[PDB]
């Protein structure tokens, strides 16, 4: 269990993490690459459903979205596992999931400083639900959700 | 899709919302729900895994935690869903989880704030998982992976 410690310790360290493309615009207390993960697994959740996935697998794909950006706290930080959990038939939602997330995060950051939604735009989607949410959220470019 | 959008922007206010316990300790930046809610999620899955159940079960234990907090934003978050997926198997790890999330943290800024080691303190945890991770984490007290 030492081991299984060492990673949650180190998953931590995500907290810690910058999303550093942000930092360059002046935006100084940006979000950490856990925050990106967050709701980014909850974008891919959703584009499973959307893409007539069953509840099982967009959960799959969830977590598939949560794993995927691990690797920047430093295989190998998952040798702890012997085996190897088969994401690869979500990869495509974790994808789509990733670059719709900071589509969100660059009009929501494109309030405090309008060049943000560069990173907003251009973004090239492969799947349908990705790229109907991607078309509403460009045409609200509307963050105020209360 | 617009009730869709809203939530996702939604979701993101959850970056935006501190983790309130640690701000009387003095901790001036502390981790946000989201980046709770990441690594809880993580744990849920590792919790499930060791306690016998399948990847795709350990998913949906990771999406159930992802999910438990979105409510501190604010059922009526989830409306744009008609259904109303079911976690009930899987809220025992996500319990579990969520609170050794909170001894990890406790830990971590313990080296900063002594007095948060109390937050990992006299925890009541239900599965065999939980508890051995718990165990180890409190021997440890080493927050230092890398």
């Amino acid at each position: 269990m030492d081991d299984v410690v060492k990673f949650i310790h180190e998953v931590g360290s995500l907290k810690l993490t910058p999303r550093s493309g942000w930092l360059k615009l002046g935006i100084r207390l940006p979000e950490s690459v856990a925050e990106h993960s967050f709701r980014a697994a909850i974008i891919a959740f959703i584009l499973a459903l959307k893409s007539g996935e069953s509840v099982e697998k967009a959960c799959k794909a969830a977590t598939a979205a949560l794993f995927h950006d691990l690797h920047e706290a430093r295989e190998e930080q998952l040798s702890w596992m012997e085996s190897k959990p088969d994401f690869s038939d979500v990869e495509v939602y974790v994808s789509d999931a990733d670059k719709l997330e900071l589509a969100f995060q660059g009009v929501e950051y494109s309030q405090q400083v309008s060049y943000a939604i560069r990173f907003a735009e251009n973004v090239e989607l492969k799947t349908d639900a990705a790229k109907e949410i991607y078309r509403v959220l460009m045409e609200r470019k509307n963050p105020v959700w209360w």
